Parts: structure tokens; C-alpha cells; sequence
């Protein structure tokens, strides 16, 4: 899921 | 990416 990956990336940035 | 999600899930299991 692109949505899920981007959410994790944004949480950790 | 389904693969990327599954990679993260597997790393944390």
C-alpha cells in the first residue's frame, strides 16, 4: 500500500 | 508497495 508506506515514512521523518 | 509493507511487518513480528 502506497498510503501505508507514506504514513510510516511521515511518522518517522 | 505491498512488498515494503510486508517487509516492515515481518521485521517487527
Amino acid at each position: 500500500s502506497k498510503r501505508i508506506v507514506q504514513r510510516i515514512k511521515d511518522f518517522l521523518r
